């Protein structure tokens, strides 16, 4: 997160850390056994870490559950990042509590101007490298499709939306990818890509979650 604030331990209970010997992407707990993340976070050997604040210290409240399968969306395209969505099945169910909870899927897409919360343990530096220990947060509005497109001509599909600030100085960045964009309580976006981090006129681009509700439900119901 570039330009965000420390969230406060356990205040974003659906936030997960994808780990393979170090934190590499986030995700969101959408139920006791399934996490949604980005298809580009895919790798084998993933341990899902729930209930984390400081990712370098065991402080209590943590649940380390391995991934039992990851399902990249079948039309995910790595050159464009269209369909940049993946579902992870946990090997056992998580203990949901006040520090580990799931986030609702949307029933409709969010409109421009909606304010959302992006969270992640990604880089905090726009020009440079600085990973945080604790979770960072950033409030950011969904931008109009007009503006999203005029910033990334020819690269925005109908499965993406831009959110953030055109001025620069506030955006998601490397290591935030996979994590959530929550709006009025629902999961509307997945941290997917952008040009640089926090650069003016180059907002963050997000997987459009509402277009995937039926796929998720169907996929989960048969796995
Ligand atoms: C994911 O790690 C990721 C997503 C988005 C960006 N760029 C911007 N938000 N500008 C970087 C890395
Ligand atoms: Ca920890």
């Amino acid at each position: 997160i570039v330009g965000g604030y420390t969230c406060g331990a356990n205040t974003v209970p659906y936030q997960v850390s994808l780990n393979s010997g170090y934190h590499f992407c986030g995700g969101s707990l959408i139920n006791s056994q399934w996490v949604v993340s980005a298809a580009h976070c895919y790798k084998s050997g993933i341990q899902v870490r729930l209930g984390e604040d400081n990712i370098n210290v065991v402080e209590g409240n943590e649940q380390f559950i391995s991934a039992s399968k990851s399902i990249v969306h079948p039309s995910y395209n790595s050159n464009t990042l269209n369909n940049d969505i993946m579902l992870i099945k946990l090997k056992s169910a998580a203990s949901l509590n006040s520090r580990v909870a799931s986030i609702s899927l949307p029933t409709s897409c969010a409109s421009a101007g909606t304010q959302c919360l992006i969270s992640g343990w990604g880089n905090t530096k726009s020009s440079g490298t600085s990973y945080p220990d604790v979770l960072k947060c950033l409030k950011a509005p969904i931008l109009s499709d007009s503006s999203c497109k005029s910033a990334y001509p020819g690269q925005i599909t109908s499965n993406m939306f831009c959110a953030g600030y055109l001025e620069g100085g506030k955006d998601s960045c490397q290591g935030d990818s996979g994590g959530p964009v929550v709006c009025s309580g629902k999961l509307q976006g997945i941290v997917s890509w952008g040009s640089g981090c926090a650069q003016k006129n180059k907002p963050g681009v997000y997987t459009k979650v509402c277009n995937y509700v039926s796929w998720i439900k169907q996929t989960i119901a048969s796995n």
